[PDB]
């Protein structure tokens, strides 16, 4: 992989201090694909931070608009996260990503965990299932109207222990590329599923849903747990 | 950190073929430190694979150096692996990691996963201990005369699931920069010691103890897998 995005910073910054972090891009221009952070607090789901597109657009969590600045400079090929007034919460792996026009949010970064520290909106997934060897599983998704509801802008993702989310499924029923066909996606209605078929060792893994909201929003679903059993 | 390595190549290699890596560096000059590769197939010990130093001087782990070249080019501050031969046995994550004069190997790469497929000399550990917050803990790592008896060459590292190792301890007792001072190491004949006292709910982690052999091979333990007791 040539398109690659790296997160860079200080980690530890102070409570009410500012945290700001660059993401550098290599081999595509932010003038052809937006930008997206997002978070993962030290044992929480994924948490969309804020979105820049080709023509500097912004948009953001409304829970953290209020201290959140996205920016970005075009001939050094980076994006900048400012947020402020940060407390212990705020403690997170923070990742950015790429969002393109046809392969969903394909690229993410490794991610770079924040420390803060001094002295020393709804969809819902079932937290856990299983399958063995050979046989599907599914997982499902549930939101509403706005959501999932508001059509086909729905993406699942698979994080592994310490990794950046691999995109899956986009536009709610495509295959990412060099994702194998074992993974599919489906809708109806307030409700979207992941079938994985053939399950295989290397499939144990949480696995994340990710919507597109009407308030121009992304919303990511509470995870899934998925353990295989074997005969080992 | 300025400093920075990152190992680059493939997605998958066939059998019976050759594995190919970079590592780009930067923040220093690969004259001035020395560069080592180090590879962790799934579930398994850290390996060493093989070292180049300042003057190009090239080292390698005798159990892999029939298919092993290492080499280098220092106006583009990179260093290549070739690994030969590669069988199912060779998947695996491979880090690339910087050697130094006087701070131990303190930097390593993310680590990129390497499969190997188509269609279809000895430091021990135990392999667990635990201890609630607050308390002391020690892990215990056996040799011989040829390395841990060698001399003060050991080092310690931290693992947490998916991600590189953290150098604790070098010099077989000096801390190393920003690793807290709850972790302390010594040496007595053949074994070696890491102690953690107060301990943390993040040192939750895998721990390696990894030794110079007089054969200029480094050998790393078995691993030992801490475990944090809670009330929750």
């Amino acid at each position: 992989g040539q398109v690659q995005l790296q997160e860079s910073g200080p980690s530890l910054v102070k409570p009410s201090q500012t945290l700001s972090l660059t993401c550098t891009v290599s081999g595509f221009s932010i003038t052809s694909d937006g930008v997206l952070w997002v978070r993962q607090a030290p044992g929480k789901a994924l948490e969309w931070v804020g979105a820049i597109y080709q023509n500097g657009a912004t948009y953001y969590n409304p829970a953290l608009k209020s201290r959140l600045s996205i920016t970005r400079d075009t001939s050094k090929s980076q994006v900048s996260l400012s947020l402020s007034s940060v407390t212990t919460e705020d403690t997170a792996v923070y990742y950015c990503a790429r969002d393109t026009d046809y392969d969903g949010m394909d690229v993410w970064g490794r991610g770079l965990l924040v420390t803060v520290s001094s002295g020393g909106a709804v969809l819902t997934q079932p937290s856990s299932v299983s399958g063995s060897l050979g046989q599907s599983v599914s997982i499902t998704c549930s939101g509403s109207s706005s959501n999932v509801g508001y059509g086909n802008y729905v993406s699942w993702f698979q994080q592994v222990p310490g990794s950046a989310p691999k995109l899956l499924i986009y536009g709610a029923t495509s295959r990412a590329s060099g994702v194998p066909d074992r993974f599919s996606g489906s809708r109806s209605g307030n409700t979207a599923t992941l079938t994985i078929s053939s399950l295989q060792a290397e499939d144990e893994a949480d696995y994340y849903c990710a919507s597109g909201d009407s308030g121009s929003s992304l919303v990511f679903g509470s995870g899934t747990r998925l353990t295989v059993l074997g005969l080992e």
